[PDB]
DNA sequence: AGGGTCTCCATTTTGAAGCG
DNA sequence: CGCTTCAAAATGGAGACCCT
């Protein structure tokens, strides 16, 4: 197993090919948004970051009455679930039955338990 | 192959309602 | 005004996907 070179990086890899790709993430952040300065290692991310600027919401809710738009594919899926009702984050407390559909929504709930 | 891309997830970060 | 709540915006890493 190849351990990631990168000074403080704890990570380990099967093939040094996976290690090298990975290593890429600590690299110089060459891709700098001309609008505000944020920089990204890849260009894909800088492109995507642009949606912070335009406001473009490409993905839309084909639910009757909804039609809400989101800028990101994944973010849309996470909301349509408020239609499906899929609350996939079941609380852990023995005998507390609250479910959630966001691991932020659920774990801070846990905080309440304490 | 193997390098840029992109799809996709998990996560983090931000905001708006509810409500006490 | 305090939260907890629920909902959205955004980021970062893995690794699949697509070349030539
Ligand atoms: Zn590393
Ligand atoms: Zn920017
Ligand atoms: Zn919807
Ligand atoms: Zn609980």
């Amino acid at each position: 197993t190849i351990a990631c070179p990168h000074k403080g990086c704890t990570k380990m890899f099967r093939d040094n090919s996976a290690m090298r790709k990975h290593l890429h993430t600590h690299g110089p952040r060459v891709h700098v948004c001309a609008e505000c300065g944020k920089a990204f290692v890849e260009s894909s991310k800088l492109k995507r970051h642009q949606l912070v600027h335009t406001g473009e919401k490409p993905f839309q809710c084909t639910f009757e009455g909804c039609g809400k738009r989101f800028s990101l594919d994944f973010n849309l899926r996470t909301h349509v679930r408020i239609h499906t009702g899929d609350r996939p984050y079941v609380c852990p407390f023995d005998g507390c039955n609250k479910k959630f559909a966001q691991s932020t929504n659920l774990k801070s709930h846990i905080l309440t338990h304490a």
